[PDB]
């Protein structure tokens, strides 16, 4: 059982750290690189994650009144959306110095944030299967990353109320017949990998960013707390991947637009409906 992040994919900032020294960058590049996840702690205030926490929790009766509820794979992996409301949209989250330090090194200065996402792991939830959010462009091919999730817990993430499971090194992966249509790791694979490279599970305290390879293999893990467990989700592309738009308010346009950190936003004169997307001109 771990009780930290593994030295090995970890790199230790304050809030007050903007940039990364030439060292720690190549160091961040050289774990997401061979390993294929990166966890930065110390990177977000309190008042943000505290805000985000509240606002999700609050919203969460709303999701479970819905006819369907909408899950990631199985039951208590309940997909919620942040509030774009412009009281909730903070700068060091969606356009973090260090984050976009990091992506534009790998991605490139095109790279864009198209994702701002959420998973609700809720008490007493069910074993996903071993999947990736984001596949490779062409079965048996190695090919660079074209996009990486950026991972935000907004409570201390532990063993008991599901943190996630990570196989590292598992995002260079790409056999032939190795994936399903819904980017679930084939078992065959799967055991083949488990002998050679185990997966890991790790507290991660609030505050903490964790940014990996969106073709990482991962799965969310049973939440056996007393309290849902929410999760904060972006991920930068290369400019040439097709995403939909996030929906933002035009009350964000002036700092979201026309900033070097991009992000792939259709800007809206109204109020935007997160939860349901059915405001007016959606
Ligand atoms: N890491 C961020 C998010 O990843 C997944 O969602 C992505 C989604 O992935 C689907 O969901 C499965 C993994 O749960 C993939 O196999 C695809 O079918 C992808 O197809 C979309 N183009 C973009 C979505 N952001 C998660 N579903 C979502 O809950 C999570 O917040
Ligand atoms: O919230 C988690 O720990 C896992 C969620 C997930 O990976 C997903 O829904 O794709
Ligand atoms: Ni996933």
């Amino acid at each position: 059982a771990l009780a930290a992040p593994p030295g090995e994919l970890t790199l230790a900032l304050t809030p007050d750290d903007k940039t990364l020294d030439p060292a720690s960058l190549d160091r961040a590049l050289a774990i997401l690189a061979e390993h294929g996840i990166l966890v930065l702690t110390g990177m977000l205030r309190t008042r943000l994650t505290d805000q985000l926490r509240t606002a999700m929790l609050d919203d969460l009766p709303e999701v479970l009144r819905q006819q369907d509820v909408p899950t990631n794979f199985v039951p208590g992996h309940v997909q919620q959306d942040p509030p774009v409301r412009e009281s909730l949209l903070f700068p060091d989250v969606l356009l973090n110095p260090v984050v976009y330090q990091i992506t534009h090194a790998v991605l490139g200065a095109d790279a864009r944030n198209a994702v701002y996402s959420g998973n609700m792991n809720l008490p007493g939830s069910h074993e996903q299967p071993v999947h990736l959010d984001e596949p490779h462009l062409w079965p048996g091919i190695s090919h660079p990353p074209y996009c990486l999730c950026v991972d935000v817990p907004l409570i201390d993430f532990t063993l008991e109320n599901g943190s996630t499971e990570y196989w590292p090194g598992s995002h260079v992966l790409n056999p032939d017949e190795c994936y399903d249509e819904r980017g679930c790791v084939l078992p065959a694979e799967l055991e083949r990998r488990r002998a050679v490279a185990p997966p890991v599970r790790f507290p991660i305290p609030v505050g903490s960013v964790v940014i990996r390879d969106g073709r990482l293999w991962h799965r969310g893990v049973p939440n056996l707390s007393a309290a849902p467990r929410p999760l904060l989700a972006m991920t930068h592309y290369t400019e040439w991947f097709d995403m939909p738009p996030i929906q933002l308010p035009d009350t964000v346009k002036s700092w979201v637009d026309g900033s070097d950190r991009h992000t792939h936003a259709h800007f809206v004169a109204g109020d935007v409906d997160h939860l349901t997307g059915d405001h007016p001109f959606a």
